[PDB]
């Protein structure tokens, strides 16, 4: 046995904006974020307006009401907990960081990915390659295609769709 969701579907809310991007893409950003693992495992993913869902996402800094606080800009950047009751499963994104939806700053689709790996049950990857990967880049793809090395993780958890 590992750590996971016992349940397929499940819920999530954007509590709070960035000034750093629009309302709306935001919540494209996320969107695609969620469809990365929808894509590749019977996970479904929708968006609650209000109270509260599964996965919470906020946006914050400093100390912002959990044991991890941010440290202002640079340094960390986000963090999101395992599965589990009430904070378990939430994700946190630094608001004195840069996000974007482009090549300058963190991509707030390519971290918020990342995140919700960790959101789901997944660690951190040995691969470069991976998404994974304790290391943020930015490969300015086409299009993106969710690496194998994670595929294959999150179908250890799940199965594939
Ligand atoms: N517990 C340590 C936290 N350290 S952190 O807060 O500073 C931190 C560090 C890195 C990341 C992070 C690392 C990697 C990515 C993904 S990088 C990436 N992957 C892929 C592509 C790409 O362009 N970039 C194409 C396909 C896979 C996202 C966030 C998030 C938080
Ligand atoms: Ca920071
Ligand atoms: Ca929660
Ligand atoms: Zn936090
Ligand atoms: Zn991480």
């Amino acid at each position: 046995r590992t750590l996971k969701w016992s349940k397929m579907n499940l819920t999530y809310r954007i509590v709070n904006y960035t000034p750093d991007m629009t309302h709306s893409e935001v919540e494209k950003a996320f969107k695609k974020a969620f469809k990365v693992w929808s894509d590749v495992t019977p996970l479904n993913f929708t968006r609650l307006h209000d109270g509260i869902a599964d996965i919470m996402i906020s946006f914050g800094i400093k100390e912002h009401g959990d044991f991890y606080p941010f440290d202002g800009p640079s340094g960390l950047l986000a963090h999101a907990f395992p599965p589990g009751p009430n904070y378990g499963g939430d994700a946190h994104f630094d608001d004195d960081e840069t996000w974007t939806s482009s090549s300058k700053g963190y991509n707030l689709f390519l971290v918020a990915a990342h995140e919700f790996g960790h959101s789901l049950g997944l660690d951190h990857s040995k691969d470069p390659g991976a998404l994974m990967f304790p290391i943020y880049t930015y490969t300015g793809k086409s299009h993106f295609m969710l690496p194998d090395d994670d595929v294959q993780g999150i179908q250890s958890l799940y199965g594939p769709g």
